[PDB]
């Protein structure tokens, strides 16, 4: 569904109202005055606006002239009502010392706009909804229409009236529109802003909010300023009555207004909305019928009436209540208590007047005791609290008894409340929010329901919206619809839909209508499962919660096909599908389909109630373990090898397969070892392997070689145990030894029998990956593949001669000694004199343990420790050197014994390991910041020997990069204290040291002065900065930061003091800088970790927006925007001008640039150029 809309093309919108005999919609705004239908389709537009008009002006031009400067301004709907004793439609506006229309009912014809006296004039006030007020009428001829009317003032105390009781005659255009009910020249049935207390008090003014007839008042919802809360603006949001029958006005009363939540103040008010509460509300917070009740917005505080606070409350005030209030406060007064407590009106403090008499809610005032105020603040029950989003509306209404809650938030969203505090539940609550201006235009007071109460007209700065009060028919299920809570929506439960009773036809009847879950469409069926191959199965339905279904009843398995049914008992008789209909279902699906079995009523004939059907399918099982181990019935036929449903359909009683343990299948011994080109048996185990019967072939092994698939016939010895007969095989590539090979076991030709743990054969080459004795023993002990010495090569006992009883040689458990060591390379080839390097060493023929190698090991003389876990046997030794400071030779061979220094059992380096000892002796450069971060260069002498290396400044480490024979690179860390610094370096067990070479922590560089002060959007001006300590960072750079983005740019140091600068680009298409100027976010400067220097407190640098120049013995003129800036001092761009090559003496001024030419043409200054 679609929200029904109005939207406003050029203007802002103040007010709203609806038509109770029509549902038309009329709508205030800004110059505007819209008649609209009742589904917002504009019906007429009135222009009351633009009118050339001074706020300043008393009265407006029209009747006086004035000295005062006139423009055309916008006229402010400020106000708007329904007289339909007239008629028509009361349209008060402003901008004219706030003249009133009269605009007809069904066409909008302006039938008067009075101006020419002085009660024709309302207030200068320019501002939206800070007025209100009630029309009030009797019957023709007797005591006429009277308008009830507050507005602010601005301090025009002596022009207008903030309260007041004005004639409403027949003829609009009659002169007496708007003059008071009874005017004296002692007492007029007005009340006005005293001199006195705006001399006092600069700005004091009364904002109405809201506005009421009740029984025979007129009530108003106001707020006020500081008068015993000059100093600061603070506001008292209070209540105002009169009795309408007070032509004297002395029945003034004025209270203040506001509610607590757990001790937070909520004393503004921003909406209100007298209503009814029905019989549940109304009961428990005992009350007549025709009791009323107040719905109130308040936010927290009082502060900011203008823009106030997002805190917000909806609070309760029962009328009975406030009349008790009120009562009790006069009541009190004529017994001649305290004072009358009213700061605003009387500014010196009458007294309370003694009196006896009947005091009443009929009291509609006297003489003396006059107009007074209100001491106890009346506190309201409240019901919502919303923090994150401020409510801004409100309105209510009774529905079959429960009271419906309706609130605007400043995000454009309507909360639907049940208040619940009388009802059962632990505190009222919020039952949905809906959507309208979901960009954050946040709805406005006038928000009201329509005639017949089904829908919500929903207002916003830009956009009227007609949100439904109920729309069930979004809920798709009866579990969310009754689950949604608000109110109104019931689950019709034979049409399958969510709506309201009067909505759902025959829902009177038993069980047609659910309104509580528990009602929820419940069913189920016996047959829950049935086979595919089964037909017409006879199925039994239970269903709960459903009414006479006595009309008849279908059942729809889909919309595919539907069976007829009979009833009987408390349950539902229908048949399956047939095999002709079931599997057109089925067909794609395969393992199974589980399906919603529907009922279809006769009455409706709408599907209402669902339940999980499943139609499985055994057949297309293709193996035992899907069959049996699945998730259905179903049985396996050992000898047919296919699976089905019934016992029957199997080969014969002895071949049946009903437990997943029984099935036919391939049990695992210790790994199928299998030799290439050797003839071997490979015996298997299984279990319950079938006897094969008539017309059936028996068993073979088929491997799945990717070279080469082999088929060799078996025998099956048991139902236990097989055997693929004598054969040899291979595959082709001589590239990996062990290579797994998938077998499938097969008999009668096709049928495979189950694998579940998958067992493979492994294909093994005595090698074709290892022509060294040390590769062979290495190998598995299982192979059973060992060197044979007279070959020089590797296969088992099985393919080498025994010329000798010696000749084939296995590493009997690891205790064979293997010839002919030798080294391929080494790593690190050079090292520490100190020694701790770890050498590491890979070669080809080594020994087989470890425990062999260690103390083989040597470099030259030297003694070598090697290392376990970082051994790899016969293939890498890692070898810790150990102190070589003693040695004579600067270079020696390394030498591994296997384990004995035999003869034939020693190995020698082809190339010899180098001692050095690495020295430093400069540094590029000797100082930096203390914060660190800085790229050191130690030059010296073979600097890049041995493993690790470790640099190390004061003790403290520095951040390794990269290392050279020449050269060693890092960055520096913190310095705990300037000046001078030691550096160690150590590399494996040498620590090199260099007292005349030095670290000096400098001192931090400072920035001081940039000058110019300015840049333009895209940047690249020069900048000329100066500072300290600016040669001890190698690239610097200048950094910016503008809106949400980080830009960087370029740096060239000149001294230690001064430096040139290329401005950042701050090129943003989101914000553009403006002609006045703009300071970045940050901006600093980029100076290794010297982050103090990265954000500029102190600066005053600006922004200015992308110069701008105009295109094609007389001098040169050239014409333009932005040549100069508003900058500070002297400093201006150092222009030139240039014609291919030759610059001329110009005065540059600020549109226009004074070249001198003697008859291509080039533009400078700074980073810019323009031809
Ligand atoms: C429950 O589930 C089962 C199994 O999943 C479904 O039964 C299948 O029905 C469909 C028909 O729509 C079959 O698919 C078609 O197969 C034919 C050729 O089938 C041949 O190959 C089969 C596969 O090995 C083999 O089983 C067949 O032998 C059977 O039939 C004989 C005689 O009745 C019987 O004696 C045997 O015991 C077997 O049962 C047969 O040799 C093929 O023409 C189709 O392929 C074409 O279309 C596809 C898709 O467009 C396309 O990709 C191809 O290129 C080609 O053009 C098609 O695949 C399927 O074979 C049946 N399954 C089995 C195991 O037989 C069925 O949906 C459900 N059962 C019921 C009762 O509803
Ligand atoms: C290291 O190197 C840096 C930059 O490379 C040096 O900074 C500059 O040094 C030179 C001298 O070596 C100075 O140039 C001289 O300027 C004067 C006239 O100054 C006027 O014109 C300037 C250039 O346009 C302008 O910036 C000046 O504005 C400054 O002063 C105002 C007001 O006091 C101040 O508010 C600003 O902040 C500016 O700082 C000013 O209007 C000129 O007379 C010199 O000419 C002489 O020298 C040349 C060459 O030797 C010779 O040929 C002539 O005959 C003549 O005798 C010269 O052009 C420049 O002022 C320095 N820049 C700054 C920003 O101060 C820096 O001095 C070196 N540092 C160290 C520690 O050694
Ligand atoms: C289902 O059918 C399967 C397969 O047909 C049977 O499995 C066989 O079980 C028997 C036990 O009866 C196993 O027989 C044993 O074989 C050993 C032979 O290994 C040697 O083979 C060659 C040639 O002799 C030598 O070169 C090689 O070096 C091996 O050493 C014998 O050593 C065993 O004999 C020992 O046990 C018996 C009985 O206790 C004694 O009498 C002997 O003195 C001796 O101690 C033994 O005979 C045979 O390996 C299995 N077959 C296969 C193919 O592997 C199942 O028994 C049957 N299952 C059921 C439930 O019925
Ligand atoms: C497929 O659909 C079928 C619909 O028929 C589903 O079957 C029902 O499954 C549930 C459990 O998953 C059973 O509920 C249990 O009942 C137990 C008591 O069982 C006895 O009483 C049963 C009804 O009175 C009776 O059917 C049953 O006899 C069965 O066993 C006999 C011996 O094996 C066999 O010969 C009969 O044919 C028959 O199958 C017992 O005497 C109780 O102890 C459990 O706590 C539980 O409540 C239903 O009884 C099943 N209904 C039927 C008619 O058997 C089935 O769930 C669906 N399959 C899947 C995978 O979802
Ligand atoms: C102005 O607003 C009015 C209402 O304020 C509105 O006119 C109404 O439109 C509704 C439908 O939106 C109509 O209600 C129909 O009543 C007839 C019986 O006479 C039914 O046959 C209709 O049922 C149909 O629609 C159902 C729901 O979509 C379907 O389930 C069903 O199959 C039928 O097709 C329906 O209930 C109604 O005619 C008027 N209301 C009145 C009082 O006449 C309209 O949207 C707005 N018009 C304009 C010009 O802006
Ligand atoms: C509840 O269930 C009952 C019984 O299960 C079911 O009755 C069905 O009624 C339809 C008529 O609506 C029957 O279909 C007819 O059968 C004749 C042959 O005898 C066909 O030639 C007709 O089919 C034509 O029309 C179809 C629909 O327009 C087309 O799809 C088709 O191409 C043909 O032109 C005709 O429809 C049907 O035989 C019975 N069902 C059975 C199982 O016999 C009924 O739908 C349900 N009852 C109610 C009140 O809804
Ligand atoms: C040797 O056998 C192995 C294991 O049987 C094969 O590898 C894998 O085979 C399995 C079948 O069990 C495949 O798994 C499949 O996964 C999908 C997941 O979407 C699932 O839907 C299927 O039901 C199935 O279980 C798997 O794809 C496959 N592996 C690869 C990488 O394809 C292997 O194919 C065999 N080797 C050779 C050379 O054929
Ligand atoms: C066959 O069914 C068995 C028994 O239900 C499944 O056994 C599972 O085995 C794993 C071990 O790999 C256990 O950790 C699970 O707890 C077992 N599951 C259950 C439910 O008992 C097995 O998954 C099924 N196998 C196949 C191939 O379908
Ligand atoms: C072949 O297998 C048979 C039976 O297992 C056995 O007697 C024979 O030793 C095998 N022959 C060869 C050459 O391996
Ligand atoms: C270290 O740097 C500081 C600050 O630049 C300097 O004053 C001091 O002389 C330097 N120390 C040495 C030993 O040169």
């Amino acid at each position: 569904p679609a929200f029904r809309t109005f939207v406003a093309s050029d203007w802002g919108l103040t007010h709203l109202v609806v038509h109770e005999q029509t549902g038309e919609v009329y709508v205030g705004a800004v110059n505007r005055i819209y008649k609209l239908s009742g589904n917002l389709t504009l019906l007429r537009a009135h222009v009351t606006g633009p009118v050339e008009d001074n706020e300043k002006c008393y009265p407006p031009p029209s009747v006086q002239s004035c000295p005062h400067g006139l423009g055309s301004t916008d006229n402010v709907n400020k106000l708007l009502l329904l007289d339909y004793a007239a008629n028509r439609l009361l349209a008060c506006g402003s901008a004219s010392q706030g003249i009133c229309q009269f605009l007809r009912l069904d066409d909008l014809f302006k039938l008067g706009e009075p101006h020419h006296r002085k009660e024709h004039y309302l207030s200068s006030v320019r501002e939206a909804g800070s007025m209100a007020g009630v029309l009030i009428a009797g019957p023709p001829g007797q005591g006429q229409a009277k308008l009830f009317v507050g507005t602010p003032i601005d301090g025009k105390s002596e022009y207008f009236p903030t309260l007041s009781s004005r004639r409403l005659m027949a003829n609009e255009e009659d002169a007496d529109m708007f003059g008071f009910v009874y005017q004296d020249e002692f007492v007029s049935s007005q009340l006005k802003i005293p001199s006195d207390t705006l001399s006092k008090f600069p700005a004091f003014d009364i904002y109405y909010v809201y506005s009421f007839r009740s029984e025979q008042f007129v009530y108003y919802l106001t707020l006020q300023l500081d008068t015993q809360l000059a100093g600061e603006h603070f506001f008292t949001s209070k209540i105002v009555r009169l009795c309408v029958n007070d032509p004297k006005f002395y029945s003034y009363v004025e209270f203040p207004i506001g509610c607590e939540q757990a001790g937070v103040e909520y004393r503004l008010v921003q909406d209100a909305y007298l209503s009814r509460p029905g019989q549940a509300l109304a009961k428990q917070l005992g009350l007549a019928e025709d009791e009323e009740v107040l719905f109130t917005v308040f936010a927290q505080g009082q502060k900011n009436r203008v823009k106030p606070p997002k805190e917000s409350a909806l609070c309760l005030f029962t009328l009975r209540a406030i009349k008790e209030k009120i009562k009790e406060r006069i009541q009190s007064c004529y017994r001649g208590e305290g004072k009358l407590s009213l700061p605003w009106l009387l500014n010196k403090e009458l007294g309370c007047i003694n009196s006896p008499l009947q005091i009443d809610d009929d009291f509609c005032g006297q003489d003396f005791n006059q107009p007074l105020g209100g001491t106890v603040t009346i506190e309201g029950t409240p019901l919502f609290v919303d923090k994150e989003d401020g409510l801004t509306a409100v309105a209510a209404y009774d529905y079959q008894g429960r009271t419906v809650v309706f609130a605007g938030t400043r995000s454009g969203r309507i909360r639907k409340i049940l208040v619940d505090l009388a009802n059962p539940s632990g505190r009222p609550a919020l039952a949905y929010e809906s959507v309208v201006a979901q960009e954050g235009n946040p709805i406005l007071r006038d928000l009201v329901l329509s005639p017949n109460r089904q829908y919500l007209y929903a207002m916003t700065e830009k956009q009227v919206t007609q949100v439904p009060v109920e729309s069930c028919v979004q809920y798709t299920s009866c579990e969310l619809c009754l689950g949604s809570r608000d109110p109104h929506c019931g689950w019709c439960v034979l049409h399958s839909i969510c709506s309201r009773q009067d909505a759902c036809e025959r829902a009177e009847e038993p069980q047609r209508f659910a309104s509580d879950l528990l009602q929820c469409v419940q069913l189920t069926v016996q047959p829950r499962n049935v086979s595919v191959t089964m037909s017409q199965v006879p199925l039994v339905l239970q269903a709960w919660n459903v009414p006479d279904l006595s009309a008849g009843v279908n059942c729809s398995f889909e919309d595919f096909t539907e069976t007829e049914s009979i009833l009987e008992d408390g349950r539902i008789h229908c048949h399956s599908p047939s095999a002709r209909e079931v599997a057109p279902i089925t067909q794609g699906q395969g393992d199974q389909r589980v399906v919603k079995l529907y009922l279809k009523s006769k009455e409706t004939g709408k599907k209402f109630a669902s339940v999980d059907f499943v139609f499985y399918n055994c057949s297309v099982h293709q193996s035992c373990l899907a069959c049996v181990n699945g998730s259905f019935p179903c049985h396996w036929c050992k000898y047919r090898h296919v699976c089905t449903n019934n016992a029957a359909d199997c080969a014969f009683l002895e071949g049946r397969v009903n437990m997943s343990e029984d099935c036919p299948q391939i049990l695992p011994s210790t790994h199928i070892y299998v030799p290439v080109g050797v003839v071997k048996p490979i015996t298997l185990a299984a279990r319950n392997l079938p006897q094969p019967q008539s017309g059936q072939r028996g068993y073979e092994c088929l491997f799945h070689i990717p070279g080469s698939p082999a088929r060799v016939t078996a025998l099956r010895f048991n139902s236990s145990s097989l055997q693929c007969q004598n054969s040899s095989y291979s595959y082709e590539g001589n590239d990996v030894s062990d290579l797994p090979v998938n077998l499938s076991v097969v008999w009668n030709g096709n049928f495979v029998i189950d694998n579940p743990q998958n067992i493979q054969a492994h294909l093994y080459k005595c090698p074709a990956l290892r022509q060294s004795c040390g590769l062979c023993l290495k190998a598995d002990p299982r192979f059973e593949c060992g060197w044979c010495v007279a070959e020089r090569r590797c296969s088992l006992r099985h393919h080498c001669p025994a010329d000798s009883p010696a000749s084939w040689m296995h590493a009997h458990h690891g205790s064979s000694r293997c010839t002919d060591p030798k080294i391929l390379k080494l790593s690190p080839e050079t090292g520490p004199r100190q020694g701790g390097t770890r050498l590491t060493i890979t070669g080809e023929n080594l020994g087989l343990r470890f425990e062999d190698v260690r103390l083989g090991v040597h470099v030259g003389k030297v003694l070598c420790s090697p290392v376990e876990s970082e051994y790899i046997s016969a293939e890498q030794i890692v070898c810790e050197i150990g102190d070589a400071s003693t040695l004579r030779a600067h270079d020696a061979l390394v030498e591994v014994c296997v384990r004995d220094c035999s003869l034939h059992y020693r190995a020698l380096s082809p190339k010899r390991f180098t001692f050095v000892t690495p020295t430093f002796y400069r540094v590029s450069p000797s100082r930096g910041p203390l914060s660190g971060g800085t790229w050191i260069g130690i030059e010296g002498s073979h600097l890049n020997a041995g493993s690790d290396v470790a640099v190390s400044i004061g003790g403290r480490p520095c951040s390794f990069s990269w290392r050279n024979s020449r050269e060693i690179r890092c960055l520096t860390p913190p310095g705990h204290t300037p000046g001078s610094a030691p550096i160690v370096i150590n590399i494996n067990r040498a620590q090199l040291s260099n007292p005349e070479v030095k670290y000096n922590y400098t001192e931090d560089p400072t920035i001081l002065r940039i000058d110019p002060e300015w840049s333009i959007n895209s940047g690249g001006t020069l900048l000329t900065v100066t500072g300290t300590n600016l040669a001890t960072v190698r690239e610097p750079r200048i950094r910016a930061k503008y809106g949400g983005i980080e830009r960087e740019n370029s740096c060239m140091v000149y001294n230690d003091t001064t430096m040139v600068c290329r401005a950042p680009s701050i090129d943003n298409p989101k914000r553009s800088p403006p002609e006045l100027g703009e300071r970045p976010d940050e901006i600093g400067f980029i100076m290794d970790n010297v982050r103090t220097l990265l954000v500029l407190n102190s600066s005053s640098f600006l922004y200015y927006p992308d110069p701008v120049l105009e295109p094609l013995s007389s001098p040169l003129i050239l014409k333009g925007r932005n040549l100069l800036p508003p900058a500070p001092g002297n400093s201006r761009l150092n222009y030139t001008v240039l014609i291919g090559s030759t610059p001329c003496i110009l005065t540059v001024s600020e549109t226009q640039l004074l070249c001198e030419a003697p008859n291509k043409v080039t533009v400078r200054a700074g980073g810019f150029e323009f031809s």
